[PDB]
């Protein structure tokens, strides 16, 4: 448990892009919890095969929508502090 029950049910209202992002795997809503959010990425992640096939936890994300949202060319799945500040700066909270 790296981050706060209630900051992961956070009801938040993704920006355009990442918006346009979650429902191109099948997100249905406007607004979504941080969990909900995560979940959808999990589904981009897995179907765009963005995961580094050596190291499993690697995300590549160079020249995919995912990497400009979230303004870097890889990252680890095991840091979630990291990746919650790079969901915030594409969504706001309600
Ligand atoms: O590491 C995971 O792989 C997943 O299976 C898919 C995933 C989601 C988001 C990101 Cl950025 C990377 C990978 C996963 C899940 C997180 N929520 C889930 C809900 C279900 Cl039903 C299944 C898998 C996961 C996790 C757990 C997790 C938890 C928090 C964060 Cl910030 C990132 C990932």
């Amino acid at each position: 448990m790296q981050i706060p029950a209630s900051e992961q049910e956070t009801l938040v209202r993704p920006k355009p892009l990442l918006l346009k992002l979650l429902k191109s795997v099948g997100a249905q809503k406007d607004t979504y919890t941080m969990k909900e959010v995560l979940f959808y990425l999990g589904q981009y992640i897995m179907t765009k095969r963005l995961y580094d096939e050596k190291q499993q936890h690697i995300v590549y994300c160079s020249n995919d929508l995912l990497g400009d949202l979230f303004g870097v060319p890889s990252f680890s799945v095991k840091e979630h502090r990291k990746i919650y500040t790079m969901i915030y700066r594409n969504l706001v909270v309600v």
